[PDB]
């Protein structure tokens, strides 16, 4: 029949590709590799900056609900 | 004769391998990890991402109803 | 419908381009170098001086929520 | 089946042969370099100048996806 | 009789000798050996570049499910 | 008598020499080992690689039922 | 609306192109220079003198809030 | 798609053949090099005087964004 | 036809925006972490300080009654 | 109506800009400092030293009841 | 009203600019540096000896309670 | 009142201009010069040996309590 | 009227800023400290050594019945 | 009236000026501070050797019952 | 009255300048520093070879019960 | 009483003037000096090789036991 | 009268100087010792081999029932 | 009596001078070894390839059950 | 009895006098030699050329299973 959690979905609005919380993860991401490479100064931390929004996009395009 | 906790299996619609709930473990595994990895730098967290999904298939083909 | 975590993104005036924050950052960043570049006495230590913010830029126009 | 890290390979476009970060390195590598003859005044520094270039090309040519 | 983790074995697609993620190892691989001789400017890092993969050849050829 | 717990073993299916599980082990091995280097560039975790196979003959070769 | 970390910044003034702290550095960095050539009898301590002058002001200029 | 790190390439600017940082090290290599003759009285110093500008030039020109 | 728990909502002049206890809890906030940074002088806690501020601000105009 | 967390607010004399308890903070701050900077002997501990106060300032300028 | 942390402050006499406490930090950091010169024969660890002191001395002029 | 880590001061005693622990600095300070100059043949070492004598005198002279 | 658990107040005695168990506490105090300071050789513990004790004094003269 | 921890203190004679335990502490301290040394051949473990005694002996004045 | 940890003292015949333990101490000091130089060839580890137990000395003189 | 570590003291004959490892230490000292000098041809190494040796001496004969 | 714990003691004989638990320890001491040198290359983890044999040796002598 | 853990002792078949594990480590020592050797080019490496055999051998003959 | 970790010895097949992994070794060190040498242009990195081989051969000899 109907599977009872669905609907919704919202969900999908919530944590979508085009969501605000994603936006928030690269952001802050943004900042800390930024912050850590004062401390380090190694090239290290400028990498899921580019790679997490890719690896967020294929999983997000793994599931996508 | 009848098992009677037979029939229903909207059990299946409600866990199948498509499901809400399934689409909903791997989305907040996604999240969490690509969480933890700023916190980390450690490439750890990518795994499951994949696993957990080939990991439910499994366990969904193995069960199946 | 609508993801809750939407509105607000003062987020943005936060941290936006043009943030106190960010600001901050190269800031600090300005001075460490120049701190680093007395005791170590190599050239180094300018480069997020100048990279990271375009680093930030690059960042902040990937995501820019 | 479908390997699940499949898809995306924006990945691919990201590091490319072509890409903004593979023409990061080779800048900055330029830049070293040159500084660090300054410095030296020996003849070493201009290789992976040329050669990480085709360095690159091979392990790019390597891979490849 | 039947071990009840077999089937499935995506993971091989998964994993595969031909698969994304063995793909990205190399990549990275790539990158940082390229990064570190920026820094070092020794001859080191250009090795499991190949070696990794022929490393990499020899396991999946060792174990190749 | 009979020992209740005989019988079965699949266990042994589920866990022999071959087996999935087995295999599945030494994979995630190769991963890391190699994933290691990248960050550590130290002749080190190439070892359990063949190592472990070794051992797991020997301790299947060892115990085998 | 508001970034919350915003006013303040006498930050600024703790930090301006004129405060202390920019004036204690480049003290430090005259002495440590004039120290230094007194060992090496090089002349190599004499730079960031006046560069991280200039250099401070680039950047205090690159950000100036 | 598009590579993320994309955009931005103010890099350019900042580091571009025409650039301050350009300009700024020929500059510095021009003082030393005169420098060293007054310790040395070799003929040596000026070289990449020349030679790292062409050299400048060609890897700008080989990588070029 | 009335929820009785309706009415009073003094409980918004009690928690709303603006409140005595909103205001408590940045206040403390700054405090701990302020506190940390001494023990830990790693820059971590000052986040929620602006973050929670603003989450506040989100749900508070999430909800608001 | 009236928030019952109202009134008192001796709080904001208890915690206020000018308050013991502030001054407190940034006395020891100023100690394990300067007791640090004798065990690292590194310029990092003078700063929350200013900064906190700013950071202080601005936070009890961001709520201050 | 009144600040309960307030009166005391004896806390002052316990850390002011006058106190056992103060005497005791540079007196050990004249100790260490000089004991340090030993080892190192680096000019480095006679700063802080006369730093500190007026770094303790700002600080205790920028609280003092 | 009356600071607690007031009283004693046999600290003095402990450290003092005249105390064990002072002569016993310069002394091995004496032997390790001494020595020094064995390996190097460099006059380097005899200073600190005058000098930390004064940097000690001023010191305690700065502080003595 | 009269409050009942009034009168007694050998409590004040008891408890008092001189009793026996105030004396008590900084005893041990004393103790654990020196004691803690040989497992970890750091500069910590030496503190509410004194600032417990002005701790005391303050809220005994902040009670003080 | 009388507070009824008092008399005793045998809890002085148990814990004085002159006790065991306290003999006990430095004792153990000399050991492990010559240990370490062995460990180390760091000048750092020869302090509380002298410190704590006197630390012992301002506390134990401090307090003294 | 009698301080209870007071008696015995065997713990005295057990530590004292003349016990097993403290001959023990440095033979193996003697052996390390040996060993060291055989690693090192510096003059480093021939002090506490002496000093230690001088420094056992005027401690166990300090102390002495 | 008896200070229980006592007795044994084959670590005499373990550690002794005569012992196993006494003689071990010169000999592997012999060789690395004889070792060193092949790579150095600096008349360094060959000291402890008789120096240690009285080194040994001494310190043996300022304990022993 | 007699002690109920008493009798038995073959204790001794599974632990005595004689016993397999014994010559267990010291074994997989010779090993992990001799692993960890392959790891360290210190001369380190060859002590206890032979110290705590006699370390064991005095302890049994010590107690031995 | 019986020592409980007696008989058994395929442990020093398991661990004895002729058994699989004992070959085990030497093998991989004489591995690393020469792998070090190759980034290192100092003569170090090869010695416990020797010294462990007979090391093992004496603790071998030491216990030796 | 059997020690459990005998069997196998594909171990020697796997490391043997013939194995890749051997003939892997001397591979890379004829490359890092040669490599070397172009540097530097001393006659050094000819030898466990021929050396490790050797040295190989006496280890694997001396152990060989």
């Amino acid at each position: 029949q109907d599977l009872m959690a669905s609907g919704n979905t919202t969900v999908k609005a919530t944590f979508g590709k085009d969501s605000s919380v994603v936006k928030w993860v690269v952001l802050a991401e943004v900042l800390v590799g930024a912050v850590m490479y004062m401390m380090t100064k190694n090239v290290k931390f400028l990498a899921g900056f580019a790679i997490i929004s890719v690896f967020i996009a294929v999983g997000m395009a793994v599931v996508g609900l």
